[PDB]
């Protein structure tokens, strides 16, 4: 037996927007190296990509850009691959 | 390149070998610390035959549940609870 | 390029660098049989030496460091014997 | 209790009347990480006698590349006999 565990992963996906882009801002960033998983989700832009999609929310982890994993990303290089990714994106995040 | 990959594996229990493959990790996580990871894989069995799953892949999810704050004896029993057919969220190197 | 029932034994030779050290992390229990072989790579960091010398892996276990065996080894010794290695490492490690 | 274990690579060649000069032991049921053979004999005379390093009871981690993880008793004969010449055996000992 067990503590049921309490998160639960979902895949979200977003089209980019000429206007808004994804739609949300990242805080965070790796501190204790390659394995770690900081970066979390600052704010949803209201009438943007995530905000119409409605899943992502303030404080959500984000774990993935596409198949491009946030693992020891440093907060300068996760803005860079949220700006580089192509216009279909699919976000593998953590919820509580 | 130097990022890591996540990836999404489906895989169907076998009577033989379960999902065919053993996991490692300690047992005092927090929260949001996943420290489960895949220590072989057996020749033969469903994760070997799918292709994917390769030793030291890091396991973040069991249909969906997050393996976040999960020690080595909860997902043990969540894997082998798990019904035949499981979609496992992994990252990979 | 499916699994092999003959896994295969690698000599891996390091030096530390004074930021990455070894450039590797490691996982495993801290219960132990006396011949128990529990600990395995879990992250290589890009730039680091293991990352650089091209073969260690995440997954390979770990089965020496300078000859010093991790025969019945805790994952808290293990991280010490890393910690108290010389600058250079002979690493003896199975991969699959 | 007892210190830590030592590795030890350890190169022989096979020679034509002794082989490499030793016998193992292990069971036939190994799970895919067991590393369950172990040294047995040693021949006098022998590569591994002459060589010095190898004792009865030496566990046989490796034969050149190939590891001896869930390889039963059967197999690793199989794998000692088919191995070139030059020989490197990976062994753990006290
Ligand atoms: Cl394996
Ligand atoms: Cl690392
Ligand atoms: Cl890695
Ligand atoms: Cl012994």
């Amino acid at each position: 037996g067990h503590m049921s565990p309490e998160r639960e992963i979902t895949l979200v996906n977003l089209k980019k927007d000429a206007k808004y882009g994804l739609g949300f801002q990242i805080i965070g960033g790796e501190k204790m190296g390659r394995l770690d998983l900081g970066i979390f989700i600052s704010s949803v832009a209201p009438g943007g990509p995530a905000d119409l999609d409605g899943c992502l929310k303030p404080g959500d982890r984000l774990i993935s850009v596409n198949s491009v994993s946030l693992e020891g990303v440093s907060h300068h290089a996760a803005i860079e691959i949220l700006q580089n990714a192509p216009e279909d994106v699919t976000l593998v995040i953590s919820q509580p």
